[PDB]
């Protein structure tokens, strides 16, 4: 499709901010060199029919749209600032205002319906602002991107470089920058101190962290080309998904959580599709928030990098056997996740002489493993700007295979859609195999 850029401009914060190097901690670092995309879209009727322009006649203008950015980036400040490292080389963050990229673009003869489902199809790397890597320290950590299509529908395309903050801080970024277009005032501050992540002294880990191990190969004795789909299951088919796996009774257990009942379900789909064999190693990578996890939790609004990460690991022979093989290995890796076990992580870390190693890429997903997200309790709906809710908001583009995606409905009618990459040949087998239950 043909799409035009009509205006851009670096954006700077709205009044005075600190000037300082902002420290990161391990979580910090560990996390991928480029910018992070997402993508939100937006109808211009509410689907009861009603017109969401406003009464001035406004849709997504990028004045207000930008006036409102300029006094967000106050607070945020660190969003505003570019990377650096300090004297023995390790990456921060310089806070020295130096803006975040806003781009107004049109798609004159295309409405957003272009991109059907929505699936993160490399097709949506035309909706965010393409980066120049050349210089870790030139480029702005947040690129954005409002796309107007034929018929009155808007996308706004996010690049967020993560040394700054994880998705949790990403969206309370986006959706104050949202509170205040709308006129609204932020509910809550950020909160910016990473040393409260910062390891112990001495460090003192307990556990190997097998989530920053190297990911199982292929047992032996070119790139496939990699499909992106996404699939949406109904909340009675999640119900019936769920009353497959026998509650644990006899057990005394809690029941497994949903989440590692449809991450079972997917990881199984996935091994099926790419003819695992059942003595194959199979590596899942779940993402886990650890604000809640570390005790005591840390502040409201927090301003950075909380994640670590689960990482259930088993032979295809388990996870293609049943939901319920693969749920008990996930849930028993997500119960392991507590306050001993991140704060562990950290000092992990802390003893790596290369923390830039330890990054996932495209060779930790790839055949036979997996990474598998979920977005269902973060609040990516809530980026009203003044013209409603977005009808949907994804990942913007997966550009290799072995990424999966778990998103709520932007409706509220409970059911949820995976997005997921796979080799070509293995999406054509998955494809049949996600609804067969």
């Amino acid at each position: 499709m043909k799409i035009t850029v009509r205006g851009s401009e670096m954006v700077y914060p709205a009044a005075e901010t600190p000037r300082r190097r902002l420290w990161n901690s391990g979580p910090d670092l560990v996390v991928p060199r480029f910018h992070t995309p997402s993508v939100y879209f937006f109808r211009r009727r509410d689907a009861d029919g009603n017109d969401l322009t406003a009464a001035d006649g406004s849709f997504f203008d990028g004045a207000r749209m930008r006036r409102a950015l300029a006094e967000a980036l106050v607070p945020f400040y660190p969003m505003a600032g570019r990377l650096a490292r300090d004297e023995d080389g390790r990456v921060e963050i310089d806070c020295n205002a130096a803006g975040v990229l806003f781009q107004e673009a049109d798609a004159p003869d295309a409405t957003i319906d272009y991109f059907g489902d929505f699936a993160p199809t490399m097709e949506l790397k035309r909706l965010i602002p393409t980066v120049d890597f050349s210089d870790d320290t030139a480029f702005p950590l947040l690129v954005l991107q409002v796309t107007h299509f034929k018929c009155g529908g808007v996308a706004i395309g996010v690049g967020m470089q993560h040394h700054v903050a994880d998705g949790f801080s990403g969206l309370h970024f986006i959706n104050s920058w949202a509170d205040l277009c709308r006129g609204v005032p932020i509910a809550v501050m950020p909160f910016i101190d990473r040393s409260l992540l910062r390891a112990r002294d001495p460090p003192a880990p307990v556990y190997p962290h097998v989530e920053y191990q190297p990911a199982p190969a292929m047992l032996s004795s070119a790139t496939p080309p990699a499909a992106v789909a996404i699939f949406k299951l109904s909340r009675a088919e999640l119900g019936r998904l769920r009353s497959q796996v026998p509650a644990r009774e006899r057990e005394g257990a809690p029941r497994f959580s949903t989440y590692a009942v449809l991450a079972a379900h997917v990881w199984r789909c996935a091994s099926l599709a790419r003819g695992l064999p059942a003595d194959q190693p199979t590596k899942l990578y779940c993402a886990t928030d650890g604000r809640q996890r570390l005790q005591p939790p840390l502040p409201e609004g927090y301003f950075g990098n909380v994640i670590f990460t689960a990482t259930p690991l088993a032979n295809a022979g388990t996870v293609t056997a049943g939901v319920a093989e693969g749920a008990a290995v996930i849930q028993a890796a997500l119960d392991r996740m507590d306050d001993g076990y991140c704060r562990s992580a950290l000092d992990y870390l802390e003893l790596q002489p290369d923390l830039s190693a330890l990054v996932r890429g495209a060779h930790t997903f790839r055949c036979p493993n997996l990474g598998l997200t979920s977005w269902v309790r973060l609040p990516i709906h809530d980026a009203d700007f003044g013209w409603g809710r977005p009808v949907f908001m994804g990942p913007g583009g997966i550009a290799y295979e072995g990424l999966a995606f778990v998103l709520p409905s932007a409706n509220r009618d409970g059911s949820l859609s995976v997005a997921i990459s796979l080799q070509a040949e293995h999406m054509e087998k998955f494809r049949k195999l996600i609804y067969d239950f």
